[PDB]
C-alpha cells in the first residue's frame, strides 16, 4: 500500500497516494471532480477523478460499478483507458472513496469545431479514429449511446480518444431516431448516425440537426433524409410512433450533395450510409474503415477487437453493499499498464 497525502480542494477532500502532485482542478465543475496531477512513477501529466457519492444508492452503487468494469476493460489507442484505480480505504468496511486515473486530455471537439470547420484531411484522420474505436467497442457488445463532440478528446497531434463524461451541447442533436422514439429494434450502429452528425458538422462547422426537443428534432431528421418509406414502416411496431410518422406530410430524401456543397465526394458518400434511418441498413464501424474516404488511414491489420467484455451484472439487482463489495473487488484486481514513453 502506497502513503497517501490528504488535502483540500474547491470544497472537497482528496486523499491520493503520493505518487500524484501539484494537483490542480479542472474544467471548472463540468468533468465533475476532476483534476490534473503530475505522475511522478512516469513523470506525464493524469487526470484524476474522485467519483461523487459513489454508493449513494443501489443505483449509483451500479453505475459506479458498471463505470470501472468498462474503464478496466478498454485497451485500444483511440478510447479511454484506466491508469490506476485506488481508495485510501484499508477494508471493505472503510471502503467509501474510488479515485480514477486516466491520461490528461487536450481538449474536446467542441471546443475545435467551435474554433473553425476542419480541413477534409483533417476530418478523414478524426473520423477514422472514431471508427477504429467504435469498431472495437462494439465487437465487445459495447454500445457508446452518448457520441457527441464533448466526449471526444483530441491532443495536438490529432490523436483522439472516445470517452463518455457523463452530467452547451445537446445530446439529442447527435441521438439516432430509433432511441429516441421507441428505443426497441436498435443496435450498435446508433453510434455510426452520432459519427454522421459529428462528420457532418466538422465539415461544415455547423450543427446538423440542432432540434429544440424530440419532436423538433425528428422534424430536422427527417427533412434531410425523408420520411419513412413502407420498408422502414413494415418494421415499427410501436403503434403510435407508426402514427405519428405516417400522420407528416410525407418528405423525400435529400440528395446529400446538394446538401454538403463543395465536400469531398466520398466523404458525402460515406454521409449517405451513415445517415439512413433504417438502423438494419447503416453502415457498422468495421465497414466505414473500409470505404475509400479513409484510404489512406485504413490498414486491415492494425484495426483490432476487443476481448470479450462479461457485462451478465446489469441483468442483476442486487443491495447496495454488494454492488460495493463487487467494485471493492476491481479496486483490489487491478493490474496496473505497462508504462509508456
Ligand atoms: N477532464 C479530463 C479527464 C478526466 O475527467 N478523466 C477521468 C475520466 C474518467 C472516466 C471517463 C469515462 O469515459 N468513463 C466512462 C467509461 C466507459 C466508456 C468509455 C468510452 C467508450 C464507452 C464506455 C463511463 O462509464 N462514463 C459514465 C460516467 C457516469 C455515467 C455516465 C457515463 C472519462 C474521464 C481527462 N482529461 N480531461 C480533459 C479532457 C479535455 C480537456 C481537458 C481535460
Amino acid at each position: 500500500r502506497p502513503t497517501f497525502y490528504r488535502q483540500e480542494l474547491n470544497k472537497t477532500i482528496w486523499e491520493v497516494p503520493e505518487r500524484y502532485q501539484n494537483l490542480s482542478p479542472v474544467g471548472s465543475g463540468a468533468y465533475g471532480s476532476v483534476c490534473a496531477a503530475f505522475d511522478t512513477k512516469t513523470g506525464h501529466r493524469v487526470a484524476v477523478k474522485k467519483l461523487s457519492r459513489p454508493f449513494q444508492s443501489i443505483i449509483h452503487a451500479k453505475r459506479t460499478y458498471r463505470e470501472l468494469r468498462l474503464l478496466k476493460h478498454m485497451k485500444h489507442e483511440n478510447v479511454i483507458g484506466l491508469l490506476d484505480v485506488f481508495t485510501p480505504a484499508r477494508s471493505l468496511e472503510e471502503f467509501n472513496d474510488v479515485y480514477l486515473v486516466t491520461h490528461l486530455m487536450g481538449a474536446d471537439l467542441n471546443n475545435i469545431v467551435k474554433c473553425q470547420k476542419l480541413t477534409d484531411d483533417h476530418v478523414q484522420f478524426l473520423i477514422y479514429q472514431i471508427l477504429r474505436g467504435l469498431k472495437y467497442i462494439h465487437s465487445a457488445d459495447i454500445i457508446h449511446r452518448d457520441l457527441k463532440p464533448s466526449n471526444l478528446a483530441v491532443n495536438e497531434d490529432c490523436e483522439l480518444k472516445i470517452l463518455d463524461f457523463g452530467l452547451y451541447v445537446a445530446t439529442r442533436w447527435y441521438r439516432a431516431p430509433e432511441i429516441m422514439l421507441n428505443w426497441m429494434h436498435y443496435n450498435q450502429t446508433v453510434d455510426i448516425w452520432s459519427v454522421g452528425c459529428i462528420m457532418a458538422e466538422l465539415l461544415t462547422g455547423r450543427t446538423l440537426f440542432p432540434g429544440t426537443d424530440h419532436i423538433d428534432q425528428l422534424k430536422l431528421i427527417l427533412r434531410l433524409v425523408g420520411t419513412p418509406g413502407a420498408e422502414l414502416l413494415k418494421k415499427i411496431s410501436s403503434e403510435s410512433a407508426r402514427n405519428y410518422i405516417q400522420s407528416l406530410a410525407q418528405m423525400p430524401k435529400m440528395n446529400f450533395a446538394n446538401v454538403f456543397i463543395g465536400a469531398n465526394p466520398l466523404a458525402v458518400d460515406l454521409l449517405e450510409k451513415m445517415l439512413v434511418l433504417d438502423s438494419d441498413k447503416r453502415i457498422t464501424a468495421a465497414q466505414a474503415l473500409a470505404h475509400a474516404y479513409f484510404a489512406q488511414y485504413h490498414d486491415p491489420d492494425d484495426e483490432p477487437v476487443a476481448d470479450p467484455y462479461d457485462q451478465s451484472f446489469e441483468s442483476r439487482d442486487l443491495l447496495i453493499d454488494e454492488w460495493k463489495s463487487l467494485t471493492y473487488d476491481e479496486v483490489i484486481s487491478f493490474v496496473p499498464p505497462p508504462l509508456d514513453q
